[PDB]
């Protein structure tokens, strides 16, 4: 009945340095953590220590070429971090970068090891930058590795290789760097819901719509729950878990769940136009907390407006600690285009999933 919680102010040190207003900003970890303290949730949680990843964890996920050139960064001059930053698509980076993203990955396999030797029964990670964007040769989108999909291949390391991790990507973006990594693999289920518009929304890829289930082996094991047309929030993300995240997730039954948790689909995000409430959050955590006997580590990717974030993720902290859910408003009637998006999501899913026939 322990609840894990990491949390360094090392990882802050990663910034833009001409940009220094850019909403990816150090003070995302450190308000969320005040938050926590504030709610008196902080002492109620087992503290784990950060550390860095190792280059051979890294190689877990990630081409020995990305590697290198994210670690050459920590040496380089400002105009070669510039230059190298723009190299990438929405990418900046200082001398500390490569060390915070090292942090964050190491933070989380701490937290992963505590969850499966029994030391925590579940835990929450406060960490930047994020992870879901980055992929096996590439960073993207604010994210240098993929610090959810590190995890579950750490998690397999000290299991077995078959140990079945859930990860449940509630970030506003698709994470295309996670279903890339896991595309061919029955391991690892990949459930994201994100903000698609027809493509039209970052990352601007169709890899993002509800057709793509995975390849070869991991063939019905990548669900994308795509949303168009409507500011969707507490009603439409519901019935997402309702009709599909729970249904399938409780078939494949993982032994460790992981959330790829943003906060940007959040009420007052900046970014990404959604009004999903810290109540809600609070639902779709106690939810999950139903699977792999409640072993869930909660990753904070994305999420931009800095009171909304600290009130979600303490709110789902405040879940993994035992406490009974807020109540939901009144969930209104869903918009027509997210009835649209579950079932096509259903209908590219049936083959795979009798738990959706
Ligand atoms: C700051 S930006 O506007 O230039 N942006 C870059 C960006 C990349 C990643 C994330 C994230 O949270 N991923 O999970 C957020 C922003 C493009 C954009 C435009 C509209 C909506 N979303 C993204
Ligand atoms: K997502
Ligand atoms: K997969
Ligand atoms: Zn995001």
């Amino acid at each position: 009945p322990i609840t894990g919680l990491v949390y360094d102010q090392r990882m802050m040190l990663h910034h833009n340095m001409w940009d220094s207003h850019h909403p990816e900003l150090p003070q995302r970890i450190s308000r969320i953590f005040s938050r926590h303290e504030e709610l008196r949730l902080l002492s109620r949680c087992h503290r784990i220590p950060a550390r860095l990843a190792t280059e051979e964890e890294l190689a877990l996920c990630h081409s020995s070429k990305h590697i290198s050139i994210i670690k050459s960064s920590e040496h380089m001059k400002p105009r070669d971090l510039n230059r190298l930053g723009d190299e990438y698509n929405s990418i900046f980076i200082s001398n500390e970068s490569y060390t915070c993203a090292l942090l964050a990955a190491g933070s989380c396999f701490n937290s992963a090891q505590a969850i499966l030797t029994g030391q925590v029964r579940n835990a929450v990670a406060i960490v930047r930058p994020p992870g879901h964007h980055a992929e096996k040769d590439t960073a993207c989108g604010f994210c240098f590795f993929n610090t959810a999909a590190l995890t579950a291949r750490y998690a397999q390391s000290i299991t077995r290789e078959s140990l079945r991790v859930l990860i449940v990507d509630w970030d506003v973006h698709h994470g295309n760097g996670t279903q890339h990594i896991f595309e061919e693999d029955d391991s690892v289920l990949y459930i994201s819901l994100h903000r698609y518009e027809d493509g039209a929304f970052f990352p601007n890829s169709e890899d993002a719509n509800y057709d793509k289930v995975g390849l070869g082996k991991g063939r019905g094991y990548n669900v994308n729950i795509p949303w168009n047309g409507g500011k969707m929030g507490d009603p439409e993300y519901m019935a997402a878990f309702h009709h599909l995240v729970m249904p399938i997730a409780r078939e494949f039954a993982p032994e460790l769940v992981l959330v790829s948790a943003g906060f940007d689909a959040a009420r007052g995000d900046p970014l990404g136009g959604f009004q999903v409430t810290p109540e809600g959050y609070a639902h779709l955590t106690h939810q999950l907390m139903s699977l792999a006997a409640g072993r869930v580590l909660i990753i904070l990717e994305g999420g931009y407006n800095l009171t909304s974030i600290s009130e979600s993720m303490s709110m789902c902290t405040s879940m993994l600690l035992g406490d009974s859910p807020p109540s939901l408003d009144h969930l209104t009637p869903l918009k027509t285009s997210a009835t649209v998006s579950i079932n096509n999501v259903l209908r590219a899913h049936a083959p795979f999933w009798s738990s959706l026939r």
